[PDB]
């Protein structure tokens, strides 16, 4: 269920493949100047006790036409079915100083659908 | 750089290889938890960081799930290299397990971890 | 506006009291052995330009009856609008021995409407 | 044990007194202009099988000489001992528009010292 092409409500879209061993690869976009690599992880044999599939992934937002200097982190599980949905929380780390580390990361959620 | 053997506070082990392409790739070992010898890693990093003083930004993830056991889990780190003296990794980290949707309020574990190169 | 009775997605109801120099007090529920005091603080001066208004509380989980030994704080901001809400996250740290400091503290998120 | 003068290790300062009802009341000082109300809950009785105790508490970060419109709650717990310390996790959520509201909080962590 989780193969293919997930949209959130700001808009952005992933396409990941979820590789037989617990590999999650894919893109990242919200044009080819806002398109950026994914690479995760997936438990590849879940539980059937009706418990959704543990997943995460990362994207640095840095591409051929673009660098942030910082990178995201979602960790979540897909939840299958009809209305399917991967619930995530994030954080997003900013490349700082370290005067200013302790305001480097920022944390919130978001909830992907197929539709 | 962040190509090694890092060590962080609690004696767990993170192999990482740090491709050209923005690639992290690697094993991590872990001290706690549901965890038996080594899982893999994947991540991204920022290949071409700011000259500012200013740390690479970088990110990765573990499955609990090798060969030996599964915990249903995955953990991802979400944090930036300081090169220098003491060469260190700043991270936090957020671990979320499978549970049913009546319980998905209490899925994910929230820390914070630093690398180092030499084992404490 | 932050004055009064408030409901999670889940069926927990917060009852505050905003005051003139920012405390929050009041009481969080889920009968009277669920029934749990609350203390905070808000920005009383907020922006004017559409932003919510900053605010924070925490709950320890004991009263008369229980103790999980354990407390949640939640940290977000108020909007007025059509439909007043408080968009939160919380953290919830219980007490444990520092083997176990590793796995001491949850996080999530909570929406509060009046209805 | 709590009751007292707390130290982290960025010059700021956090003067508290734990109340026999599980408050906590004190200062959060970064000078008077950098002096800021707490308020707060512990676990006025907790286990005494060498685990921690767990607390939290807000500060809104207005005083009557600035306001940052924002606040910081910190969740964690209390540890006895020769280095006693409190070990904590915080939210930092600014007032934000609509749309900035997903870059509105930031998380991180703080260890005090009675030092």
């Amino acid at each position: 269920g989780i193969t293919g092409t997930w949209y959130n409500q700001l808009g952005s879209t992933f396409i990941v493949t979820a590789g037989a061993d617990g590999a999650l690869t894919g893109t990242y976009e919200s044009n080819a100047e806002s398109r950026y690599v994914l690479t995760g992880r997936y438990d590849s044999a879940p539980a059937t006790d009706g418990s959704g599939t543990a997943l995460g992934w990362t994207v640095a937002w840095k591409n051929n036409y673009r660098n942030a200097h910082s990178a995201t982190t979602w960790s979540g599980q897909y939840v299958g079915g009809a209305e399917a949905r991967i619930n995530t929380q994030w954080l997003l780390t900013s490349g700082t100083t370290e005067a200013n580390a302790f305001k480097s990361t920022l944390v919130g959620h978001d909830t992907f659908t197929k539709v």
